[PDB]
C-alpha cells in the first residue's frame, strides 16, 4: 500500500512549520522516522493501532512535508538542531504523561533521548533498527561502511547533495522488497531539489555515534543507553533478519534491556518496507497490553 495514512497537518514551530500526522483520541502513540524517511514510513502499521490511542506520526524539520531550514549548510541539521525543534513539536502536540514511543534509526535516538528526560511520561517504548548506544565501524553494517565512511567526509557533499545517494541508493538498497513507482515518489518527493534541501540526509550520517564522534551525540547515546539498559519501563524489541543496524554487539546489548518482549521480523534496515502487517500486529498486542480493558 503506497497510499498516506491520514492527511498531514501542520504547526508553526520556532518560526519553522513542521508536518505531523494526528489521529484518534487518546493517550498518544508516537511513531517516529529517520534519515531518509518521513511519517510515510508508517503509513502501514499505524492502521493496525487505529482505536488503541491518538496516532501521531511527526516529520522531522526539513523532512517530509516539514520546512526547510534557512541558510542551510554543513552546520545545519546535526542531532541538537533537529531535537530542538522536535521537542518543542511534542510538547505543542500536548501528549500527556502515558506516550507509548515506536522507533526507527535517529527516530529512536531521538526518541530514546526524550525518554530518558521525560521517563515519567513514558508507558512503553516499541523500537528496531535503533541507534541503541555509541559504536565502531567494526559494528557499522559491512556492505555500506565505507560509503557512510565517505558521506563523513568531504566526498559526503557529492554523494548527497548532489546525487541524492542516500534515498535513491541507501534506502532502496536495505529493503528486501522491490519499492512501487508511487512508493519511492513519496520518499523522493521532499528532496526532489539538488543542493541543501538534501542536506539533512548528509547530516545524519555525519552525526552518528561511531569511533567517539560527535561527542556530543556519543554522550547522549551513552546516557541513554546506560539508562534503557535499567529502566523498567515496557520494551518491544523488534528484531530482524537479516537486519542491518541492530546486529551484533548492538544487538547484544538490546537483549539486555530490561522488561522487554522481542519480536523477528524479515528485513535489513527500513523492515517497516519488508514486514508491515507482522510488525503493527505486534505493536499494537503490546499497546493492548499496556492499555487494558
Ligand atoms: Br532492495
Ligand atoms: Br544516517
Amino acid at each position: 500500500g503506497a497510499k498516506p495514512f491520514g492527511e498531514k497537518k501542520f504547526i508553526e514551530i520556532k518560526g519553522r512549520r513542521m508536518a505531523y500526522i494526528d489521529e484518534g483520541t487518546g493517550d498518544p502513540i508516537l511513531f517516529q522516522h529517520g534519515n531518509p524517511t518521513s511519517s510515510y514510513l508508517w503509513r502501514n502499521i499505524m492502521p493496525h493501532c487505529a482505536g488503541l490511542g491518538r496516532l501521531i506520526a511527526c516529520d522531522l524539520i526539513g523532512m517530509g512535508d516539514s520546512d526547510k531550514l534557512d541558510p542551510s549548510g554543513p552546520e545545519r541539521y546535526a542531532y541538537a538542531e533537529h531535537r530542538d525543534y522536535l521537542d518543542a513539536l511534542w510538547e505543542a502536540l500536548d501528549l500527556g504523561d502515558r506516550v507509548v514511543l515506536v522507533v526507527h534509526d535517529w527516530g529512536s535516538a531521538l526518541g530514546f533521548d526524550w525518554a530518558r528526560r521525560h521517563r515519567e511520561r513514558v508507558q512503553g517504548i516499541a523500537y528496531m533498527e535503533a541507534i541503541a548506544m555509541p559504536i565502531e565501524w567494526a559494528d557499522f553494517p559491512e556492505q555500506d561502511r565505507d560509503l557512510f565512511q565517505a558521506f563523513r567526509s568531504q566526498a559526503g557533499e557529492e554523494l548527497v547533495l548532489q546525487d541524492n545517494v542516500f534515498v535513491e541508493q541507501v534506502l532502496p538498497g536495505l529493503i528486501l522488497r522491490p519499492l512501487s513507482e508511487a512508493e519511492m515518489a513519496a520518499y523522493r518527493e521532499p528532496f526532489l531539489a539538488a543542493g541543501e534541501a538534501r542536506r539533512p540526509t548528509l547530516s545524519w550520517p555525519r552525526q552518528i555515534p561511531i569511533a567517539g564522534t560527535p561527542a556530543d551525540v556519543v554522550a547522549i547515546a551513552r546516557d541513554y543507553a546506560g539508562w534503557l539498559s535499567e529502566s523498567p519501563i515496557p520494551k518491544l524489541f523488534i528484531n530482524a533478519e537479516p537486519g542491518a543496524l541492530t546486529t551484533g554487539r548492538m544487538r547484544d546489548f538490546c537483549r539486555t534491556w530490561p522488561n522487554q518482549t522481542e519480536i523477528t521480523v524479515a528485513g535489513a534496515h527500513f523492515i517497516q518496507e519488508d514486514s508491515p502487517d507482522e510488525i503493527g500486529a505486534a505493536i499494537a498486542a503490546f499497546v493492548r497490553r499496556l492499555r487494558p480493558a
